[PDB]
């Protein structure tokens, strides 16, 4: 076990042990199956987590809804103060926590640290928002009536997250849901159970130091069984789900079946489009980093690169010369730009996708092979010569394969951006003012993130994050995404002694 | 003979109605589907007929609406607002005859029929201003040389399914908002209010054609479960607004979720009024009366459950019984008439069924419970005491004028009892206690989407969002930022600088 | 003889005007002050007369307005919005004759006169929806059992002083918003547009009287500096909205500040258009012509300064020169006419003086510079090249159709030159450069209240807030949250709990 | 001997203070003006000295701040928020010694000195989130191919003048908001709290310096009326936020108005509490006591007028007297002290004068009214009954702990009496009546900026905008959209279409 090797002793700074309890609700436990998580950079086991049994889930839900009775009564600004302290406790652990993200998930250290910083940043944002959430006081049309839009917590927010952002997506949901007066129940990705435990330990200490019931931020580590329970559980007032479209579809249906609320953040099949007037010294690095970043395992990863015919072959050749320089190595080591895939299965998926892409006329112009070293390393791959509607370019595989397409006119390539089932992120690179505003308008991108001269991964906590179509429609983080965590009521207070009716109806 | 052919009802022609009307409008009028005849519930006489849409009619209409959308979405929202303004004027010019048609085909009294058309006129006048306001913030990017912009664009085609009990206003709320938001609309109204749907569409069609706009911007495809199911399963319907039963809304919500579409669900209510010991009873009794017997108990927001504190229970019931006796019954178009018939013969049959089962469950009918002996679908507005709050008959979704009265003692329990039902539409308390009022409005208070104090559960204005939680389906219509459900948000980052990203050790050119 | 007594102008009666009109309305019509005669600037003939407010008229009008406010403030905002809707319809119905009156008394062409009424109609319809929206947030209190609410209430009496050049729309902007916000209004329009103020007031008064509301809700006291000074010094005028010259607006602003009142100041502009080298010149030339010559150069947003990049300076002046020669001049009601007369004889004399001074400072008149030899106050629309951007004549506030053309090289200096004038109303750049556009909109860009790209300095729409910075005075009208200037904010904490305060060792 | 030179006050050096301190900071520390000595009101002993700003110091500081602004305005608002976050943390780490300095130099009890620093901390943390939120709407243009955008940009240099009674929090409110809004600041604190201003400025200076930012982003120029007047007249001060007396604030408003600047004025309050028949007396009596005697009655929001209904008047006054006798007077740094000295010797004689004047005008001193026989500026907290609501001393603006108590009969007259004073800062009613509470909050209710229910006149939190109406000056600080006063609005139209304007007969 890596945690039992002196090189990884720093894992104990996060309170991690050989075997860890994967259930927290004020108390720590775990009566379900023990899971070992592996370091994808060497395929070695790191440590073990005792996951939630059904009995653990039940006890946790009950204790979190008991906790909600206390927490919902705490003024939102004082809830913000708790979230501020969570930000600070995360700030104090950012290097080791980020290193664990690199160790258990596989992304490079700057992105592991960056993910914790994002949670830090959303906490600091939530502090201010906790003094702002609410609705309008509106002028009633009736004398002696007040008309008020109130917002109240939904109660228990269940949060299912994925392996590729094992800290930040939970942090987005947690910070906003907390200041909105909800309790949280977290089921993280099984293959990032240690990250889930570490984060939960950080939060639990803040809650306990403030003499708040720990179940405000409950954890039930588990897989599809616990997640299915959450989706089915009328006690989970909002289920925020981040993951695959196939799973998210079933989750959305189960929540809809019980008239629950769901917040779905699912796949992206994101395109970058480089027009003829584009700054190629901006296009080439923007595409490389958006395609190879996180080894192509981001929901926002650039999977499709449309290049205008006039510059297609130049951009491809400059991409090859730049791909050749990507520094591959251990994700925690300095100046490493490219790490492993998360699992051995994703390497098998990479190989399958590469063989099928060639079987559809594509030319692997760079990469396409597994790397001959320990861990789940594959070459960042560029495939040209496919048609935009090719089956392989509409399949959903978290693989570092960049499909490059030619295009000729603005209307057709906008349609090509919009033609896929998902709708997360999109980018155009152009200088044409009219084109930019058309891209942003009703006949433009159909995505939740619509970028210009910045790649598909450019997104900051200030705006709402999420997509349309098969991406599932949810939003996280900024703008008024907080309303998804609360219940709107339209309230009328008659403080007079008559009964005027709306629309002047005389009854 | 049909009512429209009787001289008594020559005014139906002023709405463009004929003996047989086309129930499909997409810029042209038609319909190859089943012919339906609607009946006047005040006298069970047939009014006129409508040729409904076939699946092929609906297929053709979707195609023409989405063609129309290419034109409409290019029209600036304020100029779309001007078209909506003209619809509100065109409704104003016909408010009396349209109100009369609502009273005739649906059965609510005239002032409520006109009042429902006024709701549509009001949201039109409201949407005019909103058309110059919809949109999002420009935000400060954390990146130098970047702009961060929240854009809002139309979803495209908004399918609108409505019910019989509000055959004008609910479509009007959806239509005026969806229109200024740059969407085209496709309306499948309630089969038993087909003439109202045709009459409304004829008013809108003239405004669109007078403005040389494609008529499919406000398409109409009359039909029933076949057309509604097609809309729920049609990926081309970007947003499906459904008002109606929880049972059907459940399946519609599932069908839309299965195809990753958008739905806006406005389903039932099982709405409570709670009268605390300090309540002004001169507000309680007229409010409970209107909330329960308005529209013959057929509103989504009708008061079904009357919770009265033990101390004032008998007094309130006695006053309510007396007030019920003073209810003026007649033809819903007649003057001073405050109580009309139920919408259908079936509603009468189910009403008698509910009354009997409530008796079998231990209730006492303290007023009503019988059919009225007169033409049409008239039943006595009915009050039942003595049931437990958990009585099965009081947790049935029946559209009947039966008010279930319960006693209670303390505030915490009756708040929980308000909340214990599946639905969560509207709720009201009568009290003077400041602390009680803010508790009711707070996180431990009513779980409903409409949370009222010292007024009935029904009769919302357009300024706020309208809708419920839980099995009411979660959608919102009309006011506040309800318009966002009709549009798609995009978070847009524009790099306007000459700045290049960090080379990260890579040698570019 | 009065134009109103001639048969060609009988339509004036449709607006309820007669030979001598009452310039005070407070529910009753009157006017014990001096009688003013307004003149058609197209022919210098007298139109009709208006009896202005005496100071006793004004005092009685303030009293009646504040009495009317007690009723009006109690009317729910959305029902006040319905009154404003009806005002929009009443204007809609008289739009042609009221537009024609604006052209007759003020001098602008009919299409703009009608369009000014339509602007009032448009803000009325905007205000109808806004009447269901004005208010503030309910906010989460940091204290358990406390509600925190931001309330907005009418300030009370809104005094409105308007200028001759937009004698309908500016009042309309202030009226519609002030009215849905629960204020009563007192209007003192420009003396030279007194008939228009009376005609507008008659239309609104009919709406109020038909709804059985006190007419003093929209009071009128026609008068000049005497009544305007009284308003500026009157503690009972809770908000004074002033549209006018910077010189007068400065003194109004100080008078209101002296009494701790609220003012809203919409003062002059010295508005620049900047044409960069990459600009679409077929967009620049018509935009510049219509922004400089529209309303005979008498808008607050008129283009006064045309900075052209040195590379295209000569082409644009030449293209502009050929375009000016095609401007159709005539009576402002004649349909083909683009260019009307200036508003007064005095404006002609001052235009000629601005031209001569511009030549003395090194300018070359490349087009115009002269009076036209027809009746009325017509001058040629004028282009002056050769002056430096700091030329004194270029920084004089004169309401004359004189367009000063400057050269420039780079973006930093020309942004600085846009910003160097005392006023800060409107500004426009023409360019295709993405970064330059967003720099123009950013903190190192235009310092004006209106910041336009590829469109001229005039023609704003009701959806946004209208107004300027610096010596333009800071006020905002019309859209966005400009309504907040017409209301008072209160931050309201409601303790609804039974909690006692901490005793701090004291036995209570 | 200076207190700072006495061993028991060695903790003052934890704030970087010494015998004589530089009162000018602009990236460099300096001060060529007059040396001022500040005194501890608990014992009238000198604490330490500050070298104030000369005019040359002011000039150099304005120049350096305007240079710094060119850098600071280019830093993204959220990165400016991160600087303000670190200011919050830096204040956290000094909260105890800084709170103690507030208690020493200004005289308020220690929990309020600490609490004032905590208020700056809290607004910093709030502004961090606000820094990712400030901006305006993108609006739907009525014209095809046009974007319509409401932009907000920093005004530039925000001058901030503050008073003795909140020598940290008021600057904090202005500083944190102005900073995230992209402005640089120039602070002139009250001369008698010069050491507090220096201490705060040292804390901020280290944050700016550690982040390699020019210190003049948060400049300090210690001084009195001469420096404040310079700021009021200086066109380079784009916004002048002033907190102080109405008399000075009026002149500051006039001076800024004279140059077409922006001011934000937070002036006196003459704040009333109203207790109706149905009020919870267990809540009224402590609420009135703490609101009246808090900070020895030297708050802007201090309860000066207490209206009690005739039925409960004598009972409330009796209970107030029993509780007033329990107020623990002492050194403001000593534990469990509720009540400290007045800020100055001058304030004591003012207190004396008002007490005899209330007597002469017909009032009865039921409690207090005398100077206390101890070191420092201690006077007794005073209750005065029997005056009419219009009694002239109750409309005098004194920072004295004198609570004037009045009888009332009905709701209408007492609402009018709350409103009759010249200021309009804070107001409170105690009642259970639901209709009355909404009338109080409505257009016929309180005319103040703060309108409270069952919580006294000092009920304010950073989430809401803070300020008042009428002679209180109109400014707002802290919450809601108060940030907009620190920025300039522009309404921006971008034409991104290839569409040409109508030629209107002209051949371009
Ligand atoms: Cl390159
Ligand atoms: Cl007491």
């Amino acid at each position: 076990l890596l945690i039992n090797q002196p090189q990884y002793a720093w894992l104990k700074e996060l309170g991690l042990r050989e075997e860890n309890e994967g259930v927290y609700n004020g108390s720590w436990g775990g009566r379900g199956e023990v899971i070992t998580t592996y370091c994808p950079a060497n395929n070695e086991p790191i440590a073990r987590v005792r996951q939630a049994s059904v009995a653990d889930y039940e006890e946790t839900v009950k204790k979190a809804r008991e906790a909600w009775k206390i927490w919902a009564d705490i003024p939102a600004p004082k809830r913000g103060e708790i979230v501020r302290q969570i930000g600070d406790a995360l700030r104090e652990k950012i290097q080791v926590l980020g290193s664990l993200v690199s160790l258990e998930m596989g992304k490079i250290l700057v992105e592991g640290v960056g993910e914790v910083q994002e949670y830090v940043d959303i906490c600091d944002y939530a502090v201010g928002l906790s003094r702002m959430i609410g609705g309008p006081i509106l002028p009633s049309e009736r004398s002696g009536h007040a008309l008020i839009e109130q917002w109240n917590p939904v109660g228990l927010v269940g949060i299912i997250t994925a392996f590729n952002f094992p800290v930040a997506v939970y942090g987005w949901n947690n910070a906003i849901a907390m200041i909105c007066g909800n309790v949280c129940l977290w089921k993280g990705a099984p293959t990032t159970s240690l990250i889930s435990v570490a984060v939960t330990k950080i939060i639990a200490k803040v809650l306990e130091d403030n003499k708040l019931p720990g179940a405000i931020c409950s954890l039930t580590c588990g897989g599809a069984d616990i997640g299915t329970a959450m989706a089915k559980d009328e006690r989970v007032n909002l289920l925020s789900f981040t993951g695959s479209t196939q799973v998210g579809k079933q989750v959305g249906l189960m929540v809809q079946e019980r008239f629950g609320r769901s917040l779905l953040e699912l796949g992206g099949n994101n395109a970058i489009i480089a027009f003829e007037d584009a700054d190629l010294s901006l296009v080439v690095p923007s595409a490389l980093f958006a395609a190879v970043g996180t080894a192509g395992q981001r929901c926002t990863t650039a999977r499709r690169l449309f290049i205008h015919e006039s510059i297609h072959d130049e951009v491809v050749n400059r991409l090859k010369k730049a791909y050749a320089q990507i520094r591959v190595g251990n994700p925690w080591d300095p100046n490493v730009l490219y790490g492993p895939l998360h699992t051995k299965q994703a390497v098998s998926m990479f190989l399958g996708a590469v063989e099928e892409a060639k079987k559809e006329g594509g030319t692997v112009v760079y990469g396409g092979k597994v790397m001959d070293r320990p861990g789940n390393y594959v070459e960042p791959t560029i495939v040209t010569g496919l048609g935009h509607d090719a089956s392989i370019a509409h399949t959903d595989t978290f693989a570092p394969i960049l499909y490059v397409f030619k295009f000729k006119n603005e209307e057709e390539v906008f349609a090509w951006n919009n033609e896929v089932k998902q709708g997360l992120s999109s980018s155009i690179f152009t200088k044409d003012l009219g084109r930019i505003f058309r891209w942003l308008g009703p006949k433009g991108s159909d995505c939740g993130i619509v970028n210009v001269n910045i790649p598909t991964s450019g997104a900051e906590i200030g705006g709402a994050f999420g997509g349309e179509k098969h991406t599932g429609g949810g939003r996280e983080s900024g703008s008024d995404a907080w309303k998804q965590y609360m219940r709107r009521s339209t309230c009328t207070i008659n403080y007079s002694k008559d009964l005027p009716l709306a629309q002047g109806i005389k009854f």
